Parts: C-alpha cells; structure tokens; sequence
C-alpha cells in the first residue's frame, strides 16, 4: 500500500506559496514518473536539464522577492500539483519510451 499524505491542496485562490521543499518533490516525481532533470524541467518549467539540475545542486531558498526563481519555481510548483495519473500522461505524452509496466 502507499503510506504518506498525499491530499490535493485546497484551492487558494492565486497565491502559490513556495517552499525549499519544491526541490526535493522534484527530485522523487523524476523517480516516480521515470525521468530526468531534464524532461521534468521540459514539462514543467520547459527549460534544460542544466536549468533543473543546478536547482538542486545549490537549492537556493525561494522567495517572493525573486522573480527569475519564484517565477520559475511558480510554474513547476502547479506541476506536482497534478495527480500522478496526469503528471505520468505529460512526461509520457512528451518523452515517449517502451519502459512501462
């Protein structure tokens, strides 16, 4: 069974709170999806894996106060937002490949 609290945030309206923790569900949803820095980013931000893969490297503390990262960090954070039957449908809609089951 899966164990962990899994619940849709309730709506609230347009203020998406961002928070470091945006990086590490970055990292498992590549694992859980089966892919890499560079789709997740492709799908979600659309920029390259070098983009994606520095986020985690140096995991910069979101803020309000940057736009380049918020903004960014904004567009990926409505991603996972996403039921795993949809973020699967995107990465494999995108990256097509054999590896299922």
């Amino acid at each position: 069974g899966s164990s962990g609290s899994s619940g849709p945030i309730k709506v609230d309206g347009a203020n998406i709170n961002i928070t470091a923790a945006i990086y590490d569900e970055i990292q498992q949803e590549m694992k859980r999806a089966k892919v890499s820095q560079a789709l997740f980013a492709k799908v979600a931000a659309n920029k390259s894996q070098g983009w994606l893969c520095e986020l985690l490297r140096w995991k910069e503390n979101p803020s309000p106060e940057n736009r380049t990262l918020w903004e960014n960090l904004c567009t990926i954070r409505r991603f996972l937002n996403l039921p795993q039957h949809e973020r699967d449908v995107i990465y494999e809609e995108e990256s097509s490949g054999p590896s299922s089951g």
